[PDB]
């Protein structure tokens, strides 16, 4: 589509916020993308001069995606794109706060400011955010605090930094077979049956919810993965509460983690269950 469309000579370039080994996301500032923000601040994945052709495509792929799934309040806000004469750039409205994980630990320490309340909004807007792209059936993959954006008013934009995150060196991501994968974050039929659904994002979805009200821990934290990390979540073994669940919140944690994937709850469902442990009703 044309509509999405800016000349690169109304972008400007800043500091790089996040890359990997062939893509990148920088800060920047575009002039004219909006009529009634003619100066607002934005975020761009481009390639890097290392990317291959088929992370050149892939980058081409993930704009023509992001196009058709439509807007949503907690999915990063797409606003153009740079496509002619020149490297793809995918032009992003910028979260204030940034990932989640940094902004987690960032307001670990004075937790009661950042409120228990607050960690029940993120929960419930993310389950929004998966709620419609299950709708528009996208499969998430990844879904991980370090892949949830943070606006102001402090809204959830989940995201997915892709190529734009170094996973060779990453920790979170461990090497199998032809590629590093986000292990503890993924269903157990997704790591041995290689099946991805939303019923998997269902349990990364959990695993988010541990990332949480753990104020940004690492799962299953000091358990390398190894076979022994493998034949514990095959015979059954699930995190512990974190420090700062209720039980109610944990409970949807474990009905996330069902073995069985078509017992997992719903985005839809777990939207609804999380708002009636916030106050006030709409
Ligand atoms: C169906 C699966 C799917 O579509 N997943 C998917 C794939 C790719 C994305 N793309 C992004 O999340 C994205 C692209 C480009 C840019 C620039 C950004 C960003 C950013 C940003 C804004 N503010 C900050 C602050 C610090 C760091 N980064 N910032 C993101 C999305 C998806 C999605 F899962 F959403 F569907």
């Amino acid at each position: 589509d044309s509509r999405w469309e800016f000349p690169r000579d109304g972008l400007v370039l800043g500091r790089v916020l996040g890359s990997g080994a062939f893509g990148k996301v920088v800060e920047g500032t575009a002039y004219g993308l909006s009529r009634s923000q003619p100066v607002m601040k934005v975020a761009v994945k481009m390639l890097k001069p290392t990317a291959r052709s088929s992370e050149k495509q892939a980058l081409m792929s993930e704009l023509k995606i992001m196009t058709h799934l439509g807007p949503h309040l907690n999915i990063v806000n797409l606003l153009g794109a740079c496509t002619k004469s020149g490297p793809i750039y995918i032009i992003i409205e910028y979260c204030f706060y940034g990932d989640l994980v940094n902004y987690l630990h960032k307001n670990r320490d004075s937790f009661l400011g950042l409120t228990l309340l607050d960690l029940l909004s993120f929960t419930y807007q993310v389950a929004r955010g998966m709620e419609f792209l299950a709708s528009k059936n996208c499969v998430h993959r990844d879904l991980a605090a370090r892949n949830v954006l943070l606006a102001q008013g402090k809204i959830v934009k989940i995201c997915d930094f892709g190529l734009a995150r170094d996973i060779m060196h990453d920790s979170n991501y461990v090497s199998k077979g032809s590629t590093f994968l986000p292990v503890k974050w993924m269903a157990p039929e997704s790591i041995f049956d290689n099946l991805y659904t939303t019923l998997s994002d269902v349990w990364s979805y959990g695993i988010l919810l541990w990332e949480i009200f753990s104020l940004g821990g690492t799962p299953y934290p000091g358990m390398m993965v190894d076979s022994t990390f493998y034949n514990k979540i095959k015979s059954g073994y699930r995190m512990a509460k974190p420090d700062h669940a209720t039980s109610e919140v944990y409970e949807i944690m474990v009905k996330c983690w069902n073995s069985e994937p078509e017992k997992r709850p719903s985005f839809y469902h777990l939207s609804e269950i999380v708002e009636n442990l916030l106050p006030g009703q709409y």
